[PDB]
DNA sequence: ATGGGACTTTTTGA
DNA sequence: TTCAAAAAGTCCCA
């Protein structure tokens, strides 16, 4: 329930917000953490504030009440007017109160601005100069549905559909930041590209100036946590600048403690830096260097079609309980199942470039079982072994599905045809032509070509360009980075891939047919396939003028 | 034990 | 009626 932010990142975020504060002009800064926990950020804020006041104590004494501004009074002043925290966990608040009280070694009742509450519901009675911290991340499966009602009603500007709780914390932080204030947080990176983050990105862009984005990509910032992180720093300062510093990591294998500070890491060869004009951000944030932007714009301008224009996309089967319906093709229980009910079944690891592995699994398409008396053996001995769990699926509880039916069986005829399949998460482009009427779960996506576009594009040509090094780089420019060496390959981005057709079409298609032919024979030569791929990459680069 | 690698279900809002 | 998105992933080992 409580996650420990690495100290190097905590110090960086606090320094980012407070390093240029003019304590003489404003000796009453309000610094807030609305998910403060045990005080990872607030205790560091205390240290930064204490040095800031002590360094200028005589200037404050001369300018202001000379009896109020003494070194002995800094501790009381910081806790009365400067440090604010909120968290739902009262045990964490109690520990943090002890820590803040123990910074100075009662006199009279020092009051500490710590609130045990839901930060998304609190009536915040003033705004803040500086806001730092690490909000909770809770996705759509793990968030309580009753709470989702409240979020959908009151945070609809950033929270719909499959959005995340931390979207709302971005909203709350922005709303209670003072004019001219600065905020700096570490959150998941996914909202930068994800479809769910579209409204949140619009909210950030139009309400704050984004100073800086640190993107750690798939690096493991939180030990033993499967999440990918970024640091955002933003302000509400009236400026004409509108330019963002982007620091994007180059090696995801780095360990965060290479230097004493994060700034040393950011300036090093481990990161690349570039600038993005916030005014030029569309609903998508394309955060790339000038070389990649030129590369991306060339391809976009050259291609007159998208996959969406020419193809029909669909997600795979969702049985709702795979162990009930998926069997090994050598399982003796398949003797009980008439072959009309059986489909070939593949996983994402079975998709290679250009062709699919031979399937080892079979799907019982139980939707075609008419009733429980004709095929009782299949229900009693195979599917019924998981009947309790099958009955807890949403559509079974509501009576839409029989307990033995697939939850989302889709349309059989979409799968039983020539089509292209690709894994939903992969390190690289792997688009394959399926010749074997393979079915799959939602870890594999499929598309087929519209009939009116068959004379312009063939499957062989499509897998040729889509598997090229050019298109691998092109897709990853805007793709959603999930974890180390993993991108989402989902239709909401895959179908936006733009394609071209020019004088090189026939030779690209012929090279693709050679590759497929080699990949499908027995005494397979790996090597010549690579040479043919290099030749095709040259044709594609020639076509797109790169 | 931890940190790194292989691999990916079904719940859920719309 | 029925689509497709979602990693504080999950799980294993040396
Ligand atoms: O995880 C990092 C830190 O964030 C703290 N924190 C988590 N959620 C909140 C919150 N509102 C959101 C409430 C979400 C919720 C709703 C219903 C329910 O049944 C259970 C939870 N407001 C303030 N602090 C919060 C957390 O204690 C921890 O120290
Ligand atoms: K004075
Ligand atoms: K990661």
């Amino acid at each position: 329930g409580i996650y420990y932010t690495p100290k190097i990142i905590v110090d960086y975020i606090v320094k980012k917000t407070l390093k240029n504060h003019d304590i003489i002009k404003n000796p009453y800064p309000r610094i807030l953490d609305i998910s403060c926990g045990c005080g990872n950020f607030l205790l560091e804020v205390y240290d930064i504030l204490y040095d800031l006041f002590e360094e200028n104590i005589y200037e404050l004494k001369k300018k202001y009440d000379e009896n109020y501004w003494t070194v002995d009074n800094i501790h009381r002043h910081i806790l009365n007017y400067c440090i604010y925290g909120a968290d739902i966990d009262e045990k964490a608040i109690s520990i943090l109160k002890d820590s803040l009280t123990n910074k100075k070694v009662d006199e009279s009742d020092i009051k500490i601005n710590l609130f045990c509450c839901d930060s998304l519901k609190k009536k915040w009675r003033y705004k803040f100069d500086y806001i730092v911290g690490n909000p909770p991340y809770i996705g759509h499966k793990k968030l309580e549905k009753k709470y989702k009602k409240f979020l959908l009603e009151k945070y609809s500007e950033v929270y719909k559909d499959k959005a995340d709780l931390y979207f709302c914390f971005y909203k709350k932080i922005i709303d209670i930041l003072k004019q001219g204030g600065i905020g700096s947080v570490i959150t998941p990176r996914y909202f930068l590209e994800s479809l769910s983050g579209k409204d949140l990105r619009e909210y950030i862009k139009s309400n704050v100036n984004v100073q800086e984005i640190v993107d750690f990509l798939g690096a493991n910032i939180f030990k033993n946590i499967g999440v990918s992180s970024c640091i955002l720093t933003f302000d509400k300062k009236k400026t004409k600048e509108t330019y963002i510093d982007v620091f994007k990591i180059k090696n995801e294998d780095i360990c965060i403690n290479k230097f004493e500070t994060l700034e040393e890491l950011l300036k090093s060869s481990k990161f690349e830096h570039f600038n993005i004009n916030q005014r030029l951000l569309s609903d998508e944030w394309i955060l790339v260097n000038k070389d990649d932007e030129t590369f991306y714009n060339k391809i976009q301008e050259k291609c007159k079609y998208s996959l969406e224009d020419i193809a029909i996309s669909f997600q795979g089967i969702i049985t709702g309980c795979d162990k009930a319906f998926i069997l090994s093709k050598d399982d003796v229980k398949l003797n009980l199942v008439d072959d009309k009910f059986l489909k070939c079944w593949i996983k994402s690891k079975n998709i290679n470039k250009y062709i699919v592995d031979k399937s080892e699994y079979r799907l019982i398409y139980s939707n075609d079982i008419d009733n429980e008396n004709t095929n009782k053996r299949i229900l009693d001995e195979i599917i019924g072994l998981y009947k309790t769990k099958l009955e807890n699926r949403r559509e079974c509880k509501s009576g839409i599905r029989k307990w033995y039916e697939l939850q989302w069986g889709r349309e059989k005829l979409f799968f039983e045809r020539k089509k292209i399949m690709y894994p939903y998460k992969s390190n690289e482009n792997r688009f394959a032509i399926d010749y074997d009427n393979n079915f799959s779960s939602a870890d594999v996506y499929s598309f087929f070509i519209k009939e009116e576009y068959l004379d312009k594009f063939s499957y062989e040509y499509l897998v040729g360009i889509l598997n090229s090094s050019v298109y691998d780089k092109y897709f990853k420019i805007t793709a959603k980075k999930m974890s180390k060496n993993i991108y989402d390959y989902y239709p909401n981005k895959v179908m936006k891939i733009r394609i071209f057709r020019d004088n090189n079409y026939e030779e690209i298609e012929n090279l693709s047919k050679q590759i497929i032919s080699i990949l499908l024979n027995k005494s397979i030569d790996k090597g010549k396939v690579e040479k043919l791929q290099i030749k095709m990459d040259n044709l594609i680069m020639d076509s797109l003028g790169i």
